[PDB]
């Protein structure tokens, strides 16, 4: 839980210092992602939606997006996957 | 021609301190000067040029725009001010 709360923690500095410095838009990197394709930030931002997320490749059904909750924050499996 | 140099300083330190910021548009107001219409701000927004200045009126023909240079930068009278 602790690990936890220091993620929460960092991600939020992160989000505030970057509205109180007057920069629109902001990337949320982490390690392991490997951003391949150049041209990923411009075709994010050319969609004009508020949060977007660009669906990465992986070995397994895995990826970075899910398709449902099943009653208190769970993955469900929907037909649409 | 001191305070002309130390006006100059000002002036650029205030446009690189508004660059360095990610602030579009600066408004630069002097001390005499009366903003009376508080949607001067919005109006010169709403306009969409580079540099653009309101029209201020005085109690005689004084304005804050020229109309010509002579030869090395001094007023003279086209006839459509």
């Amino acid at each position: 839980d602790s690990r936890y709360e220091h993620v929460m923690k960092l991600r939020q500095a992160a989000l505030k210092s970057a509205r109180d410095m007057w920069a629109d838009y902001i990337l949320f990197v982490d390690a392991d992602n490997l951003i391949l394709n150049p041209d990923t930030l411009s075709l994010l931002i050319a969609e004009n939606k508020t949060v977007v997320a660009p669906m990465l490749d992986s070995r397994a059904a895995y990826s970075n997006f899910w398709c449902g909750m099943t009653s208190q924050g769970y993955y469900k499996r929907t037909p649409a996957y």
